[PDB]
């Protein structure tokens, strides 16, 4: 009887006999991959390790990770929670706006901010000008 | 022959002999975790159940879920589709999820101009309207 | 002696034998593909049955209801192609995905000011330029 896996990356089955005889244990585990991220954009281990060098510290085990294995709930959740779109900050680079981050469209000098949300969920942002007298 | 699993959270293997005498069935399954969300931010079961109290009803089974198990496609899809960034509503916050249309329109004495570069980068610019 | 799986969609266990005496047991994990359209994530069946325009979905993915597990690449590719749409005046709509730079620039008689607080909260304000 042989025990082989469908996909070597998703499922890992190893048979050992660490009892020096007659006791054959079959270890069945799920190989999981880690999801990385940078500048609000999700990256794999190999991509982030090979393409980016600045400000990032990637381990050797994560460096060889090409993201072909499965993922847990926590990994996905944290990945999305660290992912989003970047906005240009004036004072002159970029700031990462992830999911759940509050963005307030306020009014300033001689302007009137009007941000509305329809029942369909569609967002309409509009600025007005006030000219009296 | 022994049948043990690598990780108890990702994989669950149970050996039983309930199917009558001499018939020993080995059930091998993958333990999956559920993904929750609130205000466009993804939370685990335990996180959503324990941190937030208002307007939310989380079951006891989901309350103990720490998200150490695997996840299915539909769960991830719905989670992302219920996740996004919040905007201040002037009338108090509104959740902007994936795929929802955000229209930058112009109003009184203003001119909306939203352009899309080849890089995919969006440039939003407002103008003032002074004719004659 | 039976080898059965808990969920047929998440886990697949098959016992096979080509001639006599060699019985191999293949255990693999059935994975589902995550699709997307207009920045919104869809399953295989949903995209295939509900959407007709501009999209070509295979039959194997057409029956996919997204009940199986997912790999890292699938999730990563799915999220990075998902996001929120903005009205472009050229018009129509434009899909803004994750990691995409959105610059609030100033124009005629306007002054753009986008600031980021310590909380990470973004405050965008427009000013008027009257010299």
């Amino acid at each position: 009887m042989d025990f082989v896996s469908g996909d070597k990356d998703t499922t890992s089955v190893t048979v050992e006999s660490k009892d020096n005889g007659k006791r054959t244990e079959v270890k069945i585990g799920a190989k999981t991959s880690v999801i990385k991220d940078h500048n609000g954009k999700l990256f794999t281990g190999k991509e982030l390790k090979d393409a980016n060098n600045n400000g990032v510290t990637v381990t050797e085990t994560d460096g060889k990770d090409e993201g072909n294995g499965l993922v847990t709930a926590k990994a996905v959740i944290d990945a999305v929670n660290k992912a989003g779109w970047r906005v240009k900050t004036t004072g002159d680079d970029f700031a990462t706006v992830a999911s759940g981050t509050n963005v307030t469209f306020a009014d300033g000098n001689g302007t009137t901010a009007e941000v509305t949300k329809a029942n369909d969920g569609s967002i309409t942002v509009k600025y007005n000008v006030k000219v009296a007298d």
